[PDB]
């Protein structure tokens, strides 16, 4: 006899592990809702999210792309509107990808922006505790910044016709490089850009850069870049001709998991072209 009270427990679910159940808690709770309810885009948004958790994408895409139908223009509240990350999923989720992926990240970006200029007017009202709202920001601009570099890797790859590709992702690195400095795989977005603009020399000092905010951090500490990213980032270095970085690089990945393939041929690869280096120092 409570709408709020089901999507709460869902949610509590799903952070218990209890992913079987949260599912269906979760879809209990949108039948009372309704199509049209009051809550069916904050609750659409969650049955989404578990269904990616399990493993069914198919009914996953569809409860996000329900999400969005309701509310197409973003606006809602997040607790009713379930926030812009349903448009972010069904970024990720597109298996087409393209523009009609570019097409579901704008969307998302756009309201992350709104959501971080209202919150940044809530500081000025000061709500008797200012550091809620300063991380809360922080994790904003993350997720922006995480949508920026994720769009300049769709034009630094599929999307590849028009001009158009060029200067949107000289914008993206521009405002990715304001929101998140602090973010090693920005500026690992910022070299692969610049290599497509053959701007070699540029690409170095990103990558140096981005290596220098983790580089000496402990394996164990939170800063550190995904293991697919580390691996996307030594596939940069051996690009930008920057092998000894690799080596050190790759090193760590193969202690933190001796069972990942490519690793080891990108290590051994960067060895290789290291050699042939070596080789030209003498003759």
């Amino acid at each position: 006899i409570n709408p709020k009270e089901l999507l709460d427990r869902a949610t509590t679910l799903l952070e218990e592990g209890d992913i079987e159940t949260a599912a269906k808690v979760a879809r209990t709770a949108y039948e009372h809702i309704g199509e049209n309810g009051r809550h069916a885009g904050a609750a659409l948004t969650l049955l989404g999210q578990i269904h990616v958790e399990l493993g069914d994408i198919d009914a996953a895409r569809n409860y996000y792309a329900a999400a969005v139908k309701v509310d197409e223009d973003g606006s809602l509240p997040e607790e009713l509107g379930g926030g812009p990350e349903k448009f972010l999923w069904l970024a990720q989720l597109s298996e087409e990808g393209g523009h009609d992926s570019v097409a579901w990240f704008e969307r998302g970006a756009t309201v992350l922006r709104a959501q971080i200029q209202s919150l940044m007017d809530s500081l000025e009202q000061r709500p008797l505790s200012r550091g809620q709202v300063e991380a809360a920001i922080a994790d904003k601009r993350r997720r922006l910044a995480e949508t920026l570099c994720a769009v300049v890797e769709v034009y630094m790859t599929d999307l590849s016709w028009e001009d158009d590709a060029e200067q949107r992702c000289e914008a993206l690195i521009t405002e990715a490089t304001m929101i998140a400095p602090e973010w090693p795989e920005t500026w690992q977005t910022v070299a692969n850009v610049r290599i497509s603009q053959e701007r070699t020399e540029e690409a170095r000092e990103a990558l140096r850069r981005s290596l220098g905010l983790w580089t000496h951090l402990p394996p164990e500490d939170p800063g550190v870049p995904p293991f697919p990213s580390r691996v996307s980032l030594v596939r940069l270095l051996i690009e930008v001709d920057m092998e000894e970085e690799a080596l050190e690089v790759t090193e760590r990945l193969i202690a933190e998991d001796d069972l990942s393939v490519e690793v080891w041929y990108l290590g051994g690869y960067a060895r290789y072209r290291l050699g042939e280096k070596e080789r030209e120092a003498s003759g």
